[PDB]
């Protein structure tokens, strides 16, 4: 199927900082725990009730748990084991075969006067984040590390932006000093399997506190189907290729959030927090920055919203233009009046020619050239209604590639066989941090690979001659006057 998916989904393991119960919903009996269950709450049992192991005000509260309309609202629920007094904050989650109860010793009273106060805190910093004038992201991705590196204490915190590749990039990033830092590294899209990703729509925060710490196995009656879902519980363990690229990257314990939006929601990018130690953060701090990602989130979409707005202004005063170019009398007005083709799209050059005459304005090919271009064109593209591409070298076409480095993106428009609309862009420069890989497109998620990269360093990439690639709006202002132009030649065709 979907490589990896449900060796995660029902990994049967989990991580050891706490221990994850899974029990039938009318029988109360316990369908599956962990080894690690007995000696950590105090004392055993199996195919038992749970209620038995602590405090009647427990049952209480799992009961009220079990009822409610909606069992996410109750958590975090709290409990206090008979056989050691020992207290836990229970988190639980309705599964197929029954309820998930993930248990999270607390710290040694003393310290939940401070977990309160982190979490005021947390509310200040979710209306900080609200009292933000739009138009800024990267002021809003700098306010989100900071405070969320306040509200946490980890050692490294960013924010890490998915490409269209789903490769991804470090874009802000506030650290302890010491640390070298991640900032402008891109990182290879395989890092983060589809498997994973998609999975993250789901489940949106994930603690490791530990990487190196031996994770505990899972009881399962053997009656049961199989190993079930395990990937709403808190505690998980982690596959171990991506233990292994902790240990390698020098990140002990992470947080690690995802950051949604809403169109059918897809995933913009992660927020992701590193300990150069093991960390164990308490589930309601957890869940105030889940809050937190959430208005991340929200106040991205808005500035989604107006980027799609000014998009569409723009798209109508071209379509003011088109007007405007369908009323000069001769195709060479294209060029001619003040606002001409060049003005269409951004452009670098552009360039018309009709009739075995050249009619170009920007930066250009030759006479020469441009009759070179047109050879390979209709020598190997006569069947696609023009085309588009950044590098005229990796389109395929050899000459003019060579000579040009002033000119090297291109898009074309047949208008008929015998004349065309041209539009060209210069080189310009990209050069992209790697951090230990680039990212192959041709590679993907591959289940059964076991292992993980070895090193990060930086490392320069420069691609040497591409433009700024052409998008879809640009193509659609140049294929749109690219139909009415046809329209309109052949309209004075027949009235002559
Ligand atoms: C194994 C051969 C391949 C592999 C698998 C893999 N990766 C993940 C999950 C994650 N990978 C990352 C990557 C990063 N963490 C970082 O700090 C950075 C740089 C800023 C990167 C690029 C992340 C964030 C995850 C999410 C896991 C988490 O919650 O922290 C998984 C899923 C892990 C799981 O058990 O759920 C898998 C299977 N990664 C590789 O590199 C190999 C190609």
């Amino acid at each position: 199927i979907t490589a990896y998916l449900l060796k995660i989904q029902r990994g049967g393991f989990i991580q050891p900082f706490g221990s994850m119960i899974a029990v039938d919903e009318p029988s109360f009996r316990i369908l599956a725990y962990s080894d690690n269950a007995r000696d950590m709450l105090g004392i055993f049992a199996l195919g038992t009730d749970i209620r038995t192991l602590f405090t009647h005000s427990s049952a209480v509260l799992l009961e009220k748990a079990f009822s409610a309309r909606e069992i996410s609202l109750m958590n975090p629920i709290w409990i206090h084991s008979r056989t050691s007094g020992k207290p836990f904050y229970g988190i639980l989650h309705r599964i197929d075969v029954g309820i998930v109860i993930d248990l999270e010793p607390a710290r040694t009273a003393l310290s939940i006067a401070g977990a309160v106060q982190s979490q005021k805190l947390a509310v200040r910093a979710i209306s900080q984040l609200q009292s933000l004038p739009g138009g800024d992201v990267k002021l809003l991705c700098d306010t989100v590390v900071e405070s969320v590196r306040e509200l946490t204490g980890y050692d490294r915190v960013m924010v890490y932006r998915f490409h269209e590749d789903e490769h991804g990039e470090v874009v802000a990033e506030t650290k302890r000093p010491d640390l070298e830092p991640y900032i402008g590294l891109h990182y290879p899209a395989t890092d983060i399997p589809q498997a994973s990703r998609f999975l993250f729509k789901q489940n949106r925060v994930r603690m490791i506190v530990d990487c190196h710490a031996s994770a505990v196995r899972v009881v399962q009656d053997e009656a049961l189907v199989q190993p079930l879902c395990l990937v709403g519980s808190t505690l998980r363990a982690p596959h171990g290729c991506h233990a292994q690229y902790m240990a390698n990257m020098g990140s002990t314990a992470s947080l690690v959030m995802a950051v949604i939006i809403n169109g059918s929601m897809r995933l913009w990018g992660l927020v992701v927090c590193h300990h150069t130690s093991a960390r164990c953060i308490p589930f309601p701090l957890r869940y105030a920055c889940e809050f937190l990602m959430q208005a991340f989130g929200l106040q991205l979409n808005m500035e989604l919203q107006l980027a799609a707005q000014s998009l569409e202004k723009r798209v109508l005063r071209t379509q003011t233009l088109l007007c405007d170019m369908l009323l000069r009398d001769s195709p060479t007005g294209i060029v001619t009046q003040s606002p001409s083709i060049m003005d269409l799209v951004k452009c670098d050059g552009a360039a018309l020619y009709y009739q075995g005459n050249y009619y170009p304005l920007g930066v250009t090919p030759t006479e020469a050239q441009i009759r070179d271009i047109i050879e390979w064109l209709l020598a190997f593209h006569r069947d696609s209604t023009g085309l588009s591409t950044d590098s005229l070298a990796d389109a395929g076409y050899p000459g003019a590639a060579s000579l040009g480095d002033a000119v090297c993106g291109m898009a074309v428009a047949y208008i008929t066989e015998k004349d065309f609309l041209f539009w060209f862009r210069s080189h310009t420069a990209k050069e992209i941090k790697w951090g230990g890989a680039k990212h192959h497109p041709e590679d993907k998620d591959d289940g059964q690979r076991m292992h993980p990269r070895s090193s990060f360093k930086a490392f320069l990439e420069v691609v040497k001659s591409r433009s700024l690639p052409w998008e879809n709006a640009e193509m659609d202002a140049i294929h749109s006057l690219q139909l009415i132009l046809r329209d309109s030649f052949k309209d004075a065709e027949h009235h002559h």
